C-alpha cells in the first residue's frame, strides 16, 4: 500500500520526533519520563496542547514498541562469568537452547505452547530469571497486580505476563487456557476486526504442579492434557547460596546477544517434536568454551 | 452420683431394648433400619407413637455410639496374608507403630495432633487405607458431601471426618486450623454449656502439599507452621498392582486386633515429643512375627 | 443378623397387610387408590389415624417396590404376532439381545453403561416402545416435568427415568454425566451417608445428536467421549405405518418372558466389551423361533 | 382388582354414609352445609374430631362428584314452552344437535375439541345459557375470579370452566392452548404422576373473534389455526327483549334429557369430522315435535 500523501506542519514534525525519542530511550511511563527528563515534562505540561500530546506520544510509544517492532530486538547489543549461565548450569540445562528457545518464545515463532513454566522447592532461583527477563522487555504486567477475578484484565500493550507463584481455579480455567495457548480473547477479536492478532507470551513460577486445577475445596485432573499441551517445563531443583544477587538486565542481555550468535543448527532438531519437558544438559553436545 | 429412683413400665424397658438393638448392630439410619429390619419398622411405621420412638431411638444410638463408648472398642474383635500389612510394607513403613497410632489416634488420646495425612503420587493406596478406616468405625462424614462455603458443617455426631483430595483456602483456614487441631468448635461450646467438647478425629489424603494455602489466585507459606503443629504425615511413593482390589472390614479390624495384641513399649518413647513426619521402619527393631 | 424380637398387635399387622396388598396392586398414589378403592380410602380417611396410615403406608410401599424388589420381577410375568418384536425386526434389530439387554439395564448390572438412548427420523416408533416400559414399571419419572434449571429434582424412589426430545445444556452436563452414569449427587450421599448409593436408569428419545453439548449461541463437542462411555444407541430409521396402534404394557410383558426364559451365553459373550454401537441383526445367529 | 380386607366400625360406616349424603344433595362448601343443615354442622362442630370430619368429607364429596360419576348423571333428572329451545330456534339453530353436543362434551368425549364459543353482539343470551349450564354442574370455576397473571392456576376438581367476556393475550397463549385442547399442564402430571390425568370442558362468551391474539399494543394471526382446530363456535346474532328473566336448572335439565330420548344419527355424521362453525337449521330434517 502506498502510503497517504498528505504532508505535515513543523509541529507535527517535532511532535513525531518526539515519539521516536520515546520509543528509543525505552520511556514508557510518566513517572520514567519524570525521572529521566523533568525539563520536557514540565515544559509540556503547562497548557492544554502539551497535556494532550504527553498521552498522545506514550500510546504512540506503546503501540510502536509493542506491534511494530519484535520483541527480541529489546533483547540483543568472557561468557562464563555470566550469572545466568552459571545459574542455568547449576540446575543442570543447557544454557544456549535455553537462551534459543526463549528468543523463539518471545516473538511468538513457538506455536501453540506460548506458555514458559519453572517449577521446583524455596529458594532455587526463579523469580529472578522470571524478573530479570520482565525488566528487560519494553512494558510487562503481572496477574498478582490484577483483582482476584479478573486475573487478565489489561494484556494489551504489554510484551510479557507474569504469574508469580501462581495457582489455577476451576472459575478461571477456561479463560487462562485461551491465554495459556496465545488464543486471542473475544473482545480482542470483536474490536479488532479478525480472528487472532494480538499474542503475549507467559511464564509461570511455582512451588507446586499447577496442571491439578482446585475446584471448590478438593482438586481434579481432568484439565491436565490440555495445560500440557501448551507449557514448556523446567526443573530447578537445585538449592543456591546466597552469594548471588539480583539479575539485572546487562546479564541477561549478555546472555541472549551471545546465544543468537552460536550455531541454531540444534534448536529446529528439537522442534519437530516440542516436549512438554525441556531436553537435559548434554556433554557431547555441550559447547566448547563453556567447558 | 447415685442414678435416680425410676422405675420403668414394659414400653420403656422395651424401648431400651430397642436402642441396645440398634446400638449392637451398626445401625444408625432409616435406610439401613429399613434394610436390615423391614417387618419392625413397618410394624413401628404404624403409629404417630412408633415413628416418634424410630427418631429417638435413633438418635439416643448414634450418642451412644459415639460418645459414650470408645471407638476403639467397635475396632477390635496368618498375618502375612492381610493385605494391609503388605501394603504398609510396601511403602517403607512399619505396620504395628502405624497400627498402634490409629489406636490411639481414633480415641483421641494423641493431644494436639488430631489430624493423620496421606500423601504421594497417583494410585498408591490412600483412598483405600483411609475408606476401610472409614468404614470400621460406626459413623464417619465428608468434607466432601458438605457445601462447598461450609466444609465443616456437620461434625456434631462423628466418629471420623474424611477429606479426600483436598486443599486448604485461606477463606477457611480459621475453622480448619481449629478443626484439624481438635479444638471444639464455639457453636457447640456455647450450647454444651462447657469448654471440654472433644472434638472429632481427621484424615486427609491428598496429591499435593496442603501446607501452602491458596490465597487468591497464589499461594502463601505463612500457616505452613501452625499446621505442622496438628498432623501427622505419611508418604505413600511405591505404586500397587491393578489387581489388589478394595480392602475391607475384616482386614482392618484383624490387622488392628494384632496389633493391640503385642508389646506397647516402643510408641511412649515416641509419644514423648511427637515429630510431623511418621518414622520410617527400622531394619532391626520389626517385630519377629513380621521380619 | 437376626431381626428384633418385638411383637406386634393387631393393628400393626393389618397395617402390615395393607402396606403388603398396596404393593401387590400397583397402587403409589393417592389417586390409584381412591380409583381402585374408594371405600377402603373413605373408611380410612374418617380419623386422624387413618389419614396418617395412608401415607405411611403408599411411602413404605413406594420403597419396598423400588429398593427391596427388583424391577425384572415386576416386568416378568405366539410371539412372532407380537408388535415388539416385528418393531424391532423392521429396524434391523434382533429383539432376543434387545430384551435381555433391557432386563439386565433395567436392574442396574450394567456398570457406567446407565444410559438407553433411541434416535433416528420422526415417526419411527420411538415415543412408544419407551414409555411402554415406562407403564411396565411401578414409578417412573419424566425430566419434562421438572423445572428448567433444576431438570433432576425427584431421581429418588423411581424406577425409570424418561427424557423425551432431550437435548443438553452447558449448564447442566456436569449432572447430566453424572446421573447418566448411575453416579449419585452430594446431597444423596450426605443424606443417606452410605457414599455408595444406588443411580436410576434413564431413557432418552431424540431426532439430533445428543452429543454436541450447547453453550451460548454454539455446539461444542469436547464432552462428547464421557458421553459415550455411558451410553449404549438404537437407530431407529424405517417409517411406521400411519395405523401402528398404541402399544400395551402386555405386549411389554409377553417380549420380555418370552426373552428371559431364551439362553443367555449370546448376549454375556459382548457383554465383556461394551460397545456404544448396539450390534446389528445377523440372519445366520438369529433365533429359529421367529424366523 | 381385589378390595382389601379390611372393614370399618360403626364411626367408620357412619362417615361413609354422611359422605353419600353430602354427594346426593349437592352440597359442597360449608356455606351450602349450613344453609341446608345447621343442625348437623352445630353437632359437628362441638369437638376437633367432627371439624376434621367436615373437611375430609367435604373433600372426599367433591372428588366423588368430579371423577368417579359422569357429569352428565347431573344433568339428567310441553317442549315448546321451554325459554331454551326457543332461544335456540331464534337464533336459527337446531336445538336437539345442541343439546346432544352439550351432553356429547360435558362428557369428554369430543376429543381435541374441548371448547365451545359463543360469539354475537350486545345483549344476545350468552352469559344466560353459559351461567346456567354452569349452575347445572356440582362444581364449576372462572377464568374471572383467578389472577390476571395466572388465569387456570386453580382447574383442578371442577366440572367446568366459564370464559366470560374473554380475550387472549399473546404471554398466555402457550398455556391456554392446554387448557381449550384439554391437555394436562406439566404441573398436574408431575403431582399426579401420569399423562393425562384430567381435562376440563370450557365454554367462551365474547363480542369479538378471539382467534386474534393481542400482543403488545398490536394484534397478532399466527395463533388462528390451532384454536380454530380447538373449538366449536356458534353465532348469537339475534338480541333478546328484555321480558325473559333468568334461565334456571330445571330448563337446562328438562332440555337435556327430552334431547337424550330422539336419536343419535343426524349427530353420529357429524361427530365424524367436526366443523369449526355449528350447522344451522334443516327444514329437511328436523324433528316432527319442534316441527
Ligand atoms: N532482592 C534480592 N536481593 C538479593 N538477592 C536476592 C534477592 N531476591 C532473591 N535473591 C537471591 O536469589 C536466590 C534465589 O531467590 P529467588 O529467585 O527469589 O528464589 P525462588 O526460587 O523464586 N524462591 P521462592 O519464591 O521462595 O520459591 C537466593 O540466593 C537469594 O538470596
Ligand atoms: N473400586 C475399586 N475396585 C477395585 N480395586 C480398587 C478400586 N479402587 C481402588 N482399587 C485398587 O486399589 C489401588 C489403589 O487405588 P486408590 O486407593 O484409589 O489410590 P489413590 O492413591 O487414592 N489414588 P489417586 O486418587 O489417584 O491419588 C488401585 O491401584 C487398585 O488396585
Ligand atoms: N397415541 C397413538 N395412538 C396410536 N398410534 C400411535 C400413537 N402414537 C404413535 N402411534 C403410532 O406409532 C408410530 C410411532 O409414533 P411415535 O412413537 O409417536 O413416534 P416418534 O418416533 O416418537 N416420532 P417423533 O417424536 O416425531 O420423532 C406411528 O406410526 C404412529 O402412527
Ligand atoms: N340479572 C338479570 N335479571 C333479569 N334478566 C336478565 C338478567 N341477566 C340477563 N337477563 C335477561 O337475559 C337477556 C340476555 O342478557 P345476557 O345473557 O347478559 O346477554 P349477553 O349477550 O351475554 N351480554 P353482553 O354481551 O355482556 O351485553 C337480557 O336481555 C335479559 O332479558
Ligand atoms: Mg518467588
Ligand atoms: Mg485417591
Ligand atoms: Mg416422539
Ligand atoms: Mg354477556
Amino acid at each position: 500500500v502506498v502510503p497517504f500523501n498528505g504532508k505535515g506542519t513543523k509541529a507535527s514534525i517535532k511532535f513525531q520526533t518526539m515519539v521516536n525519542w520515546l520509543c528509543e530511550n525505552r520511556v514508557f511511563t510518566e513517572d520514567k519520563w519524570k525521572l529521566v527528563d523533568f525539563n520536557q515534562y514540565t515544559l509540556l505540561s503547562s497548557s492544554h496542547s502539551g497535556s494532550f500530546q504527553i498521552q498522545s506520544a506514550l500510546k504512540l510509544a506503546i503501540y510502536k514498541a509493542t506491534n511494530l517492532v519484535p520483541t527480541s530486538t529489546f533483547l540483543l547489543h568472557c561468557i562464563k562469568d555470566n550469572k545466568i549461565v552459571k545459574l542455568l548450569l547449576c540446575q543442570n540445562y543447557d544454557p544456549l537452547l535455553v537462551g534459543q528457545h526463549v528468543l523463539k518464545w518471545i516473538d511468538k515463532k513457538c506455536g501453540k505452547k506460548n506458555t514458559l513454566w519453572f517449577y521446583g522447592p524455596p529458594s532455587t532461583g526463579k523469580t529472578n530469571l522470571a524478573m530479570a527477563i520482565a525488566k528487560s522487555v519494553p512494558v510487562y504486567g503481572m496477574v498478582n497486580w490484577n483483582n482476584e477475578n479478573f486475573p487478565f484484565n489489561d494484556v494489551a500493550g504489554k510484551s510479557l505476563v507474569v504469574w508469580d507463584e501462581g495457582i489455577i481455579k476451576s472459575t478461571i480455567v477456561e479463560a487462562a487456557k485461551a491465554i495459556l495457548g496465545g488464543q486471542p480473547t473475544r473482545v480482542d477479536q470483536k474490536m479488532r476486526g479478525s480472528v487472532a492478532v494480538p499474542g503475549v507470551p507467559v511464564v509461570i513460577t511455582s512451588n507446586g504442579d499447577i496442571t491439578f486445577v482446585v475446584s471448590g475445596n478438593t482438586t481434579t485432573t481432568v484439565h491436565a492434557k490440555a495445560l500440557k499441551e501448551r507449557m514448556v517445563k523446567l526443573n530447578f531443583t537445585v538449592r543456591c547460596s546466597p552469594d548471588m544477587g539480583l539479575l539485572t538486565e546487562a546479564d541477561v542481555q549478555q546472555w541472549l546477544t551471545w546465544c543468537n550468535a552460536q550455531s541454531w543448527d540444534h534448536y529446529e532438531n528439537w522442534a519437530i517434536n516440542y516436549t512438554f519437558d525441556f531436553p537435559g544438559i548434554n556433554a557431547d553436545a555441550l559447547h566448547p568454551d563453556l567447558q
